[PDB]
């Protein structure tokens, strides 16, 4: 499923990414446009062999299991394939564990190169919240 920029903030909202750990909507909404363009069935491979899944590109190096990532952990406890999906529940609780595990959101590349010391509110402007 590709979501709209004020679909994917409303089912963010819903699902309690709202201010979650200090992140307002409109860093996660600029994260997923700049990691997956909205799409939830991106992929993308890593130098490492590891492979990112997702509207959010969660790595199989750490989170999910893919079963061709040798020596790797599945900390969020389900499979990357999960993480393909149209309803985006795995993807936003995995998010949760990551985003908590003490470095905030610059595990997020995008986030942190095209998103942290901009104007984010902006992600959300005009949307029926
Ligand atoms: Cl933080």
């Amino acid at each position: 499923k590709v979501f709209g920029r004020c679909e994917l903030a409303a089912a963010m909202k819903r699902h309690g990414l709202d201010n979650y750990r200090g992140y307002s909507l409109g860093n996660w909404v600029c994260a997923a446009k700049f990691e997956s363009n909205f799409n939830t069935q991106a992929t993308n491979r890593n130098t490492d062999g590891s492979t990112d899944y997702g509207i959010l590109q969660i790595n199989s190096r750490w989170w999910c299991n893919d079963g061709r990532t040798p020596g790797s952990r599945n900390l969020c406890n389900i499979p990357c394939s999960a993480l393909l999906s149209s309803d985006i529940t795995a993807s936003v609780n995995c998010a949760k564990k990551i985003v908590s595990d003490g470095n905030g959101m610059n595990a997020w590349v995008a986030w942190r190169n095209r998103c942290k010391g901009t104007d984010v509110q902006a992600w959300i402007r005009g949307c029926r919240l």
